[PDB]
């Protein structure tokens, strides 16, 4: 004989997240490695790249979040300073503190 039929498997959690973690956004941790680190800012900015989705200006951010923490993670230079910030929790973000890093000057008037 030949008989048998089952999968009522359709639980699936796709929930999102609010929050603005270098870290979140390529869902990696200090675990992680810089090779994997790139493969899933590969897909994960196709995935959401703009070119792609020209209707979708909003887009642009999802890359361009991707793409600067992709950075600072790959180099283990600026990602060594990034640990140490949140160590310290300083009432700025890293952001202004790399600045202050390179130099104790005006750097990057762009903020937006």
């Amino acid at each position: 004989g030949s008989s048998g039929s089952s999968g009522m498997d359709a639980i699936l959690n796709y929930r999102s997240e609010d929050t603005e973690d270098y870290y979140t956004l390529l869902g990696c941790d200090e675990l992680s490695s810089v090779e994997q680190i790139l493969a899933e800012f590969k897909v994960r900015a196709l995935e959401c790249h703009p070119d792609k989705h020209p209707e979708n200006p909003k887009a642009v951010e999802t890359f361009q979040k991707l793409q600067k923490a992709k950075e600072i993670l790959t180099n283990e230079e600026s990602r060594a300073r990034y640990d140490h910030w949140r160590r310290s929790q300083m009432s700025m973000p890293f952001q202004q503190w790399e600045a202050l890093n390179d130099s104790v000057k005006t750097s990057g008037p762009s903020s937006g």
